[PDB]
């Protein structure tokens, strides 16, 4: 299936060779999927769609800390562990991505987890999970259980680097984005600083805005896409969570920097952040590490006045949010769920009539 | 059973009627207090010294949000809601305190909790529970599961206003501050602010501290207390925290009690303690007349300046006052505990400390 | 003169009467602008292209406090009065924007200002002056004492409601902005609430990005337009300041959302926020006023949870930010000065007939 | 003269050689003390009761940055360069602490002092000079310019290493503490984590808090202590407008350790200000202006170089973080008492006479309560 270049949507930059997170080496990424039932909704019963998006920054085996910062675009929803990242500038173990309604769950689960796979003598390290969310409550049956420690523990488990896929998976399996299918995008951009080449790699779970303040490639395209707009029955709070790894050897108030820079891609795509639209972003190294009760492992050290390496990481950080976010969008089907609500993808056909008119 | 001040311990300023969060009016507190096995610790199976707190700032049947503010001595700990505070400057629903490895549980359970109960037109507003941990490593199996959706209802439905129970209930159950029994306590003040008066109430969760920092009415009493050191099984040994929830009944906005908590910070320094690397220190402020109805208009009954030094210094010493006092009832309601795998922490000595307040303010 | 709408440039929302920041009912602005000397800098001698820029919120005899938040896109600048923003939701007396050679003598004029210009007993409400600075080290002697007492006293005293002059004055004389000439711009929406009526207004003082990141309506136009690089001699740090105004009765917390939303105006054009490029929002509601030592008077109140009246203020303030950073640079003229350093003012004609070309 | 300790003050922790915020290695602090004129205040005219206060991370012939990080504990109040230290953790020059309506002049100055002292290639990075304030206003002609540039350029330049005065000098010049006479204090500690040891030095400029909050040592000590209230034209001043506390009061304090710390990590050193301030009873005013900033003399960053962080420290190494935050709570509780302890009455302004905390009295009581 293409991703949004493929169809036509043209970005600056130089993406990674997977154009995702896991072109930072050694970041895995594991979905776990849940749809089931149709037609009416009755909480507790479905239908379910939704899951859990697991990210974990330096393999699923590592049980050291990863610098990191935050940044908040606006503050309306949940996400785990960021106490301790404002605090001590780093998170141990995984980040999880997935359904409000899946918050506690996934934050148990993610503690179960670390209790048969993490030594003993480490489990102290493991009781600030990081859990993120947006609301699949258009598409899924939100307060109905319908994801389980099963699930997470798979997502956990079946995490893997190399390509990623997107769209309607794992924590992004209900969401709606622009008023179009939401979900998960991911991009990545290798950027050159001096000598040095790093990476900076985003993925989203997508569940923001309005189809009218849409743009693509700075073209506001929602009135020139025709049709696709949201179904009941066949009759015609949001919110948008951004993890920015990087392979450059940042403190953590320069990822703070880092993940300040997101809003700026949010930006392009036109969006405006609503007063209950819960957006956020996390930045963190993968070398800058901080073994567990050790000495932290700093390889390089950057100046935060050096404009030519910030520079290139900020720039690659805009147009990897920007391009994760169209990614997404592309990647994203049409799906029907609960209450027969039923939500388009954004059309490739019409997408790529439009990017040709607008960059023959 | 005494109190601080019953013990001889003086604090400064006018305690409300009940010396306890809930002189603010409306406000309902409920623990479950998980108390169960002995001796060697095995993961899933106790023993289990465990529990929840819970606060409602407008009492257990309220959907409507209060405004609130935060604060962070020392951000190594979870409190969950805290964004939505950050942003705008409120929240829905229950506090929870409870034990870190109870976090989740409390979380999904208290959306649960909701389900049924709340119009379905209304339980989006629900989705954002906001519960707060410190850690009962020691005398509690944290990984365990020991906590119950059953337990976090309980204090949920059972929760009132009225004297607080204190010490070793809830949330504070398995506890440990200044090296002595850690746990919940309580207290208030009401303030003389210009040409009114408000309440200002404090709960804590106390789970921090050293004994050799610890000051009580200024007096540093880790070196004057005798023996009571923590045990293991019997024999002498050889991640901290502190959840603060302050409540109001002064009509404040949000940033303005974003300054009340900050003020928990200044209590917290009287009693010596001086946030240790990997202790989650945080308060919350709430007001209890700022109230927002759910997809309503604010109300807000009065405004106050700022900048009005009469009355937001009276509400400021308040919260020092207050915070300085819970800390020590919690230390006093906390009774000596043996817990998993027999380790056995002290309740401050009650003749001990009682012998040092008159020896030191005759 | 021509402002971005008349060259067609499209936008979205409703302006107000002025399309300027003085929309908002009692805001008055006023300018000093120091042009002065040619050729070759000496410092302490020029050539000087610096000024200041006033405005006060409630107009120039006030004695009264706006609510008031804060944002940083990026903090590499000075803003003072800022902390006071922060701690009490409020400043007193007017904002200054200026050069950062200026911030010390603006800030201490101020003061002079209020003596003598206030009741001795109302002294203390003014020792916090907020000064805030972009940095026109290519065009001005920065540290040659340029601009005077008497420059900051007859920007105070000038200031005035109605049409606010743009481009090359005041705090923006010597600025430089996407490569090219840099300085004020100002724009302002009507916001829809159900049945009221709400107006954001925007002032910029732009010193910021790159032309090749520059967007205009979408449209990546450093690459469209020819020639119109600087100069030094006839051969071929950064800041952004954006201040908000309106007459909604928000409370502290939800002007600092206000302010937040700033940096998805400035996303929209481009810029990625370099690392030393101080980029601030200040925001403040002109109804939400507080007399000195007396009760804050706020008229009416607004649910932060109220999405149709906060996602209109919000669109708002992107849009008019937006669009200020547009009317900043169609109001800037080519400008030469210290060292013969040459900035080109975007060519009007060029924008004119890209615009025609893409929104037929 | 007599120190907290001399008078029998109790305090833990082991401070360095100096007991000054100079016992970190190549900190310089410089004061210019403003005290001209007696009687009725004519604004532009005095009496003036002015100063301020100079500290050199580095000492004041360096161009490069340290890193920092800063605490808010009340934010009624100025402290430039802030936004910096926040956004890139660091600054560059000198830290100035004056009183409020000085600002701008010692902003300024500052710049004018750069373009004279570094090579014009690197006036660039003098642009956002860091300059404090407390409020003078009770002994100080604040807006009459009793401050001078010249006076600015002396403490610049005559910043040095060594004793640090303590008093009525600087930026405390003027300044009232706990109804005592405010001033500048300064303390340090010497801490270990292992083998290793760091020093924490501290220097406030204080200006806050009342004397029935006052706790010195855990002592509740404002109604131990007879008289010394402060007086109007030769009488105490009394009655509900002139017998109430201050407001508009401040403190500022500023923190130096040679620990090679992180921005963040210095932005907790900052944060524990806060808890020393706390034992000493004050509870932050609502215009209490109220900050810390702390910086690192090992973990520097050369003008426009790599940063320099000579050794690294885990958030979550207790032993060495505990240590040091313990370090930046006693030095500042330390400093807060050796302030009023070195602070000599004075009359000023209007003829308002403050007084510094009685020596014989504090001595008794400290006799009395830690035989």
């Amino acid at each position: 299936g293409p991703r949004a270049r493929d169809l036509g949507v043209p970005f600056e930059g130089t993406p990674g060779a997977l154009n995702a997170i896991t072109d930072v080496a050694g970041v895995e990424v594991g979905h776990t999927t849940v749809i089931s039932g149709d037609g009416a909704m009755v909480i507790g019963k479905g239908p379910y769609r939704t899951g859990v998006t697991i990210i974990h920054p330096l393999g699923k085996t590592s049980l050291d800390g990863v610098a990191a910062g935050r940044a908040v675009i606006n503050g309306t929803g949940e996400w785990t562990g960021m106490h301790l990242v404002d605090e001590v500038g780093q998170f141990l173990g995984p980040i999880a991505l997935t359904g409000t309604g899946n918050v506690g769950l996934v934050h148990q689960s993610m503690m179960d987890w670390s209790v048969g796979k993490v030594p003993e003598e480490a489990l102290f390290s493991r009781l600030l999970p990081v859990v993120a969310e947006t609301l699949d409550n258009r598409l899924n049956d939100v307060f109905g259980h319908g994801l389980t420690r099963d699930h997470v523990f798979a997502a956990l488990d079946g995490a893997k680097g190399g390509p990623v896929a997107e769209g309607n998976v794992g924590g992004g399996t209900g969401m709606i984005a622009y008023t179009f299918k939401g979900g998960i995008g991911t991009s990545s951009r290798v950027v050159s600083a001096g000598d040095t080449r790093y990476t900076v790699g985003v993925l989203v779970q997508a569940n923001h805005g309005d189809r009218n303040d849409l743009r693509i490639a700075g073209v506001q395209i929602g009135k020139e896409i025709k049709g696709a707009w949201p179904e009941v029955n066949g009759i015609v709070k949001n919110a948008l969570l951004i993890v920015i790894a990087t392979d450059a050897p940042l403190m953590p108030h320069q990822l703070e920097r880092m993940a300040r820079r997101a809003a700026l891609g949010v930006g392009r795509n036109g969006s405006t952040a609503g007063a209950l639209s819960g957006e956020f972003a996390l930045a963190f190294s993968t070398s800058h590490v901080i073994p567990l009760g050790g000495k932290p492992r700093l390889p390089a050290i950057i100046n935060d006045t050096d404009s030519e390496t910030m520079n290139a990481l900020f720039r690659g950080v805009v147009q990897a949010t920007e391009e994760a976010l169209v990614n997404q969008l592309v990647a994203s089907e049409t799906m029907t769920g609960a209450n027969n609500a039923k939500v388009y993808g954004i059309p490739h056909d019409q997408l790529a009539r439009i990017m040709k008119a607008r960059f023959p």
